[PDB]
């Protein structure tokens, strides 16, 4: 439900072909939040219950609001938790396809952890989905270092975080039908594009 620690948890020996890696907006509960789950339950429609590892970034990023007036939209240590997310998943499962998301803060997290990648990590994540990415207008939709056929930006008219500013007004809030239809669907389509299906 709103934790999900499939990767850390899983058996080595029987990885999932599919690894999501995803993080919560400020202020959300666990580590999925409230669009997460919904993401969630839809990849493993589509690829079974053993067929997808759900992992949220838990650990040291607090998502604590606050943090969304820093230099990369988010604080270093929670650039940190997601690379060894990533990291992880590399050494663990080296065949499985990645795919990644972020909400608001969690948007940021997101783009800032994949400009820094190791290409040969970058690489592996097949498509990423970013709702209410607060760093829009500044990286003009697009994650740095990663190509725009990959990426998906959900940003609500009036969703003022997405025009340059930080203040959270209703449309921020209202990501609910994106995460549940749109998203999943871009994502397994990315996968599928790549694995075949």
């Amino acid at each position: 439900r709103t934790t999900r620690d499939d990767l850390i948890n899983g058996n080595s020996a029987s990885c999932a072909d599919v690894i999501f890696i995803y993080a919560r907006g400020s202020t959300e509960t666990g580590n999925l939040g409230t669009l997460g789950p919904s993401i969630a339950s839809n990849l493993e429609s589509a690829f079974g219950k053993d067929g997808v590892w759900i992992q949220g970034v838990g650990g040291a990023y607090r998502a604590t609001l606050g943090d969304n007036a820093l230099p990369r939209g988010t604080s270093s240590a929670a650039i940190r938790e997601m690379l060894g997310l990533f990291q992880q998943a590399n050494t663990k499962c080296p065949d499985a396809t990645l795919i990644a998301g972020g909400y608001s803060q969690g948007a940021a997290l997101a783009a800032a952890c994949i400009e820094d990648l190791d290409s040969a990590i970058r690489d592996k994540i097949a498509g990423t989905v970013l709702f209410g990415y607060t760093k829009n207008l500044q990286n003009r939709g697009r994650i740095p270092n990663y190509p725009a056929d990959r990426t998906k930006v959900f940003c609500n008219t009036g969703d003022l975080v997405c025009t340059g500013s930080l203040i959270v007004a209703a449309p921020h809030l209202a990501y609910g039908p994106d995460a549940r239809g749109p998203a999943p669907e871009f994502l397994i389509e990315k996968v599928r594009a790549v694995r075949g299906s």
